[PDB]
């Protein structure tokens, strides 16, 4: 039931793209948003130790002492990212050793974010066949956030990288 739902979704099966609304719990300690979500950090009852800011610009938060790395990343169809996959999922995978929670986040929590997160899960997979594994995570993902890494450039990187 899980084979039929992914065959659906991949031979046409797909819904409309809507904007992401909450954050999304990834992992143990790995959540993936927008922006409202990274200014709402702060306040939030997950007690966030880290932000991981991928948007073009630098922002700080002032009652907070969240450590906001930013890492800017461009979001179009000629630029690489795969340059910074070893590294984010390194440091993602130490958020989640150390159980210190962590947002990755982009303007709409949809491109950026959403393939730093991709590359994430597919580098703890351990268990599945990668092919299958990307089906699985991209269109879960994109059915509970609405819209998910529609950049067909980054999940072209993703796929060279860990498919």
């Amino acid at each position: 039931s899980l084979y039929k739902y992914l065959l659906l979704r991949s031979t046409g099966d797909m819904r409309r793209a809507k904007s992401p609304t909450i954050m999304t719990r990834v992992t143990n300690n790995v959540y993936l948003g927008n922006y409202k979500n990274a200014m709402n950090a702060p306040s939030s009852e997950v007690k966030f130790k880290y932000v991981l800011n991928l948007t073009m610009d630098k922002y700080t938060l002032p009652n907070s002492n969240i450590n906001i790395i930013h890492i800017p990343l461009v979001d179009d169809t000629t630029t690489d990212i795969s340059k910074y996959f070893d590294d984010v999922t390194a440091f993602l995978s130490k958020c989640d050793q150390r159980n210190e929670p962590v947002l990755v986040h982009c303007v709409a929590g949809v491109n950026r974010s959403g393939a730093m997160i991709l590359a994430y899960l597919m580098s703890k997979n351990k268990e599945s066949s990668p092919m299958l594994y990307f089906l699985y995570v991209y269109h879960s993902m994109r059915d509970l956030r609405g819209a998910f890494v529609e950049n067909p450039s980054f999940k072209r990187q993703i796929i060279e990288k860990y498919v």
